[PDB]
């Protein structure tokens, strides 16, 4: 409902899609350009253990989970739940990547918007244990019945957490991966049964997608998993990692990323350890660019920005100094100038050129950290 609107001149459309049922298929939210703008209904987190498993990542117990579904259960979010397909266009596709605790459906905000500019994006949800909750089905069955196997976000211990977070970005770039391949194989014709029942028939999917247009954007973990995702996968032409963390990420990645690499950060979160990392991938054979969104927190770029008053948001840190309209703004429109600039693509976006340099009274150019 504070979610905003895609500011482009297209209608914007979602529907979910499970290929194959099983809990190594693929899982994924897709925004799209809409033939038609019916009513802005998609439910913005559509199951009860979402709630349940944000409130196991918050620390908090089950009443903190029953308040959250309380609170945003009937909460909407603005695109047209299974609307068709707009026909006629091949469009850029974004593969999307949550951070640790988030799911699928958090980052709205930002999938809403770019959809609102002629992409489809495909926003992963990870089976890795990273998600506050996800789910999938042990057989045909149980998906024909809607018999959900729940799983929820994996806590780890301190002599874990090296290993662990490695082996989860690994197969976050492996999800990232197979959910190219899924949308690209329905794009060249490849039947396929949605484990889900919905109205939005995959087939319009086929011949719908411009191949040589695909970048992977992410979130903190998200952000991790892009870079992760590209140093494997060169169908991915560029990456925008929104205020990654870097520390799941092994050494040997860094030489390993051919592709343009954009990285958005908030003012309040980043930290040297942190951007030191960033700083290992640049190179002079190579396109990395930095801007910090000023009075930024690091919630700005997921959902929970917009779910809250000005004041609970700033005392729970959903919220900075920034407007968080204003924030994402800016992350959107210099996400746009940099895919059209590395994508190729033949719309009005380079007119945002100038973000990509950090040139806005609210931009730092690289970092407050060390740039």
């Amino acid at each position: 409902t504070k979610i905003p609107r895609g500011n482009g001149p297209y209608s914007v459309g979602c529907t979910d899609l499970m290929f194959d049922h099983t809990n190594k298929g693929t899982f994924l939210r897709l925004y799209y350009p809409s033939q038609d703008n019916d009513r802005l209904d998609t439910l913005w987190i559509p199951n009860k253990e979402y709630f349940w498993g944000l409130s196991k990542f918050l620390g908090t117990h089950w009443l903190m989970g029953n308040i959250l579904r309380l609170l945003f259960g009937s909460m909407t979010t603005p695109a047209n739940w299974n609307s068709p397909l707009r026909p006629g266009e091949k469009y850029p596709l974004v593969v999307f990547s949550h951070g640790l605790g988030a799911f699928r459906t958090l980052y709205s905000a930002i999938g809403i918007d770019l959809a609102s500019h002629g992409f489809i994006v495909a926003a992963v949800e990870h089976r890795d244990r990273s998600a506050s909750a996800t789910y999938y089905f042990k057989d045909q069955s149980a998906a024909e019945i809607g018999d959900k196997s729940w799983l929820y976000l994996r806590t780890l211990k301190q002599e874990e957490e090296t290993h662990i977070r490695n082996e989860q970005v690994r197969q976050r770039a492996k999800e990232c991966s197979q959910a190219l391949s899924l949308i690209l194989d329905i794009d060249h014709g490849k039947p396929v049964k949605n484990a889900l029942d919905l109205k939005f028939d995959m087939e319009q999917l086929k011949d719908s997608i411009d191949r040589e247009k695909i970048a992977v954007i992410g979130h903190s973990f998200g952000g991790a998993t892009v870079i992760q995702t590209l140093s494997e996968d060169q169908r991915f032409r560029c990456g925008i990692a929104l205020d990654a963390w870097m520390f799941p990420l092994g050494d040997e990645v860094y030489s390993r990323i051919p592709q343009p690499l954009f990285f958005i950060n908030s003012e309040y979160f980043q930290y040297p350890a942190n951007i030191i990392k960033m700083k290992k991938c640049y190179s002079p054979d190579k396109e990395r660019k930095m801007i910090t969104i000023r009075g930024s927190v690091h919630q700005n770029f997921a959902d929970f920005t917009f779910a809250t008053g000005k004041i609970i948001g700033h005392m729970l840190k959903l919220k900075g100094d920034i407007d968080s309209n204003v924030a994402i703004d800016l992350s959107n429109k210099a996400s746009l100038a940099f895919l059209q600039k590395h994508l190729g693509l033949h719309k009005d976006f380079d007119q945002w050129d100038c973000l990509i340099e950090g040139d806005d009274e609210n931009l730092i150019p690289g970092t407050n950290i060390n740039t």
